[PDB]
């Protein structure tokens, strides 16, 4: 729990290693307090892949859904711990639950009104595009690239060029590649 816990995974340190998806969810998180079942499932998985505990993804969801008043603990603890423990085993349950690749990610239901599953480089619009990859220091020949990219389908391909610009397919790759090159 040194470096993955439920503290750890705001700072920029660590949030800076994320993938767009990843970084969709939690700000999605961030700002509702909440996420929708795939967004759920889809960031949960990848932080328990990450190496972030059973306690300290309970400590994680909880604080999050119930910051600023959002809902109560009792509410929480309701609807919405068992899901995440679940998510981890802790119920007993046997059910394979290994973090989503980017094949698994792009063929899930495309999101629709709140929702923040999915792949930002297939859902986001280019508009919405250029300007996360403006706020990440990209100049515009890069985003020239990313975007045609995105616009042949490569969505991979287009997450992989953010990578090299910025420094099987999969988000948890993209986290320990970048994380390995902080150290
Ligand atoms: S290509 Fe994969 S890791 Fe990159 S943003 Fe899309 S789903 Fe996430």
């Amino acid at each position: 729990d040194d470096e993955i816990n439920a503290q750890s995974v705001w700072s920029e340190e660590i949030s800076s290693n994320y993938p767009l998806c990843i970084k969709n969810l939690m700000e999605g998180l961030k700002k509702n307090h909440h996420l929708r079942y795939y967004g759920r499932q889809q960031l949960s998985l990848f932080l328990k892949g990450i190496g972030l505990s059973a306690d300290e993804a309970l400590k994680f969801w909880s604080e999050a859904f119930t910051r600023n008043g959002n809902m109560t603990m009792e509410k929480f603890n309701k609807e919405y711990r068992l899901s995440f423990r679940h998510n981890y085993g802790l119920e007993g349950n046997r059910i394979n639950y290994k973090p989503w690749d980017c094949h698994t990610i792009l063929s899930k239901p495309r999101p629709g009104r709140g929702d923040y599953h999915g792949c930002p480089f297939r859902d986001w619009s280019h508009e919405r595009l250029s300007a996360e990859l403006r706020s990440m220091k990209l100049t515009q020949a890069q985003i020239i690239s990313v975007l045609d990219s995105c616009q042949k389908g490569e969505y991979t391909i287009a997450c992989t060029k953010v990578f090299e610009m910025t420094h099987i397919a999969h988000p948890n790759l993209y986290f320990e590649r970048s994380r390995q090159l902080q150290k």
